[PDB]
């Protein structure tokens, strides 16, 4: 059988490879490369541009964390938005929350969502709610033009002016997390992110999840908070029959996430 | 340039690889194959058996966790025992505290220790320490023979004969941790490993350390205590200039190692 490697300018020296089962489908879209295959050991994979996106064998970790962090402390989230996020794991694990009414996605590229529908029905099953409304369309756009406000908001995709219309976009005790690069590789990135949101958050903070698909095996969130109690604490414990199935969050992993090696808190503190 | 690529029947499917720069060294031992090279991206790597040992990108994560778990909760650690190791990196965070009077290490592969102080004098300073005892020997003899007590043991390798040992060489209130899989593949092994240690230690604990070039970015740290307090908190910080320059360890993460995701949580309560 052939294996899938993954490299990139964005990591340089270094290669993560599967193992392929089979090829199920691949297209050039508008915007990108798509390919799916069945792994040996890692269950289904979608790539994109040759970066792998999520497996089956690990994505709860990377969607648990980056949608549950801010669900469990906004106190009532009415109004959530996905940015990015085709793939539909974020919006599946925001459909488990009963307060929420409405939950808009905005994805470029609509192939990423159908290719998710057809190929990773545990992944994409969020579609199938009715306060799901999907918006294809570039999120600069979008956030420009939406008229509602959000309790939070989830950038699940890899900008000084973005940051300003997030902010915008947000409750007044609104939230923001955003996918933001692995503290092993790209240091200079984040102190980049966090100078870039502390312009106008008061409360950015930075925490790490363990997720061995994507490059060096874990991801950060960068945390946006117009209060100035931030995001490591939950206000509440994930207890209803929707949650029971959780693999990755829980109430202690919530704060631990956010306690980083020395090396990368000497890099930002003086941010 | 060519690239150095990770298979292993213990991970099947999966593979890491780094870019060579040059290669510095290659013999079979009497016991492996031992190849160095210098990475693009990591600095120089050790390889046995075609497995990553370590490199000098990331290498401090695995020695100060290994190390700075069981040295800051035993109080006035005096006589410490390593097995395996060979490459010094343990050692050499041992020699920071002043409080040991006494380092053994014991391992069977002395060619393991002699590349390692040609090649990574940044990780094998500590052999040059009066305090630090080499014995070239298998680990089970060694055990059996010592007469003395440790205080702490610290098993840098990858059996409940073998654990059975480890508690007769411990002094009463003594510690040991050892290098015990990733979450992310064999929770199988961590259960069985965790039995075994159940049966003899009154504590045993489990905590992840994040590490790019193992397999999956991770590694676990099994923690055996005879007290009943175990080794999530520490009794003392990090404070004097030997200390200063420590790259992942610190109070906060000690604690927070041992915050594991739900999934492998759900798998050890019940052993
Ligand atoms: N298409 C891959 C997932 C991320 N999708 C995002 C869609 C909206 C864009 N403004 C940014 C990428
Ligand atoms: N040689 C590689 C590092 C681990 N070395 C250990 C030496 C002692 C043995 N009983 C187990 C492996």
């Amino acid at each position: 059988k052939k294996w899938f490697s993954e490299f990139s300018i964005m990591w340089p020296g270094q290669a993560f490879s599967l193992k392929i089962k089979k090829i199920l489908y691949e297209t050039k879209s508008k915007y990108q490369n798509v390919l799916v295959f069945e792994s040996t050991t890692y269950g289904k994979v979608l790539v994109l541009d040759g970066v792998i996106q999520l497996t089956e064998k690990d994505e709860f970790a990377y969607h648990e964390m980056m949608t549950h962090v801010p669900m469990t402390v906004s106190k009532e989230p009415k109004n959530v938005l996905v940015v990015g996020g085709g793939d539909g794991g974020i919006i599946r694990e925001l459909c488990k929350y009963k307060s929420v009414e409405n939950i808009d996605i905005c994805e470029i590229d609509e192939t990423v969502i159908e290719v998710s529908k057809i190929y990773f029905k545990n992944i994409s099953c969020g579609y199938e709610d009715k306060r799901v409304n999907v918006f294809i369309e570039d999120a600069s756009k979008f956030l420009e033009n939406v008229t509602n406000t959000y309790d939070v908001i989830i950038v699940d995709s890899s900008n000084q002016n973005f940051y300003e219309k997030i902010y915008n976009a947000l409750k007044p005790n609104g939230y923001c997390v955003a996918q933001c690069e692995s503290l092993w590789i790209h240091v200079g990135t984040i102190k980049n992110m966090i100078g870039y949101a502390k312009k106008l958050f008061k409360k950015v903070e930075y925490a790490n999840i363990s997720i061995p698909t994507y490059p060096c095996g874990c991801i950060g969130i960068l945390c946006c908070s117009k209060t100035d109690t931030g995001l490591t604490k939950p206000n509440k414990k994930l207890e209803s029959k929707e949650f029971a199935d959780l693999k990755y969050y829980n109430y202690e992993n919530h704060s631990a996430a956010f306690k980083l090696p020395a090396f990368l808190l000497k890099e930002i503190e003086n941010i």
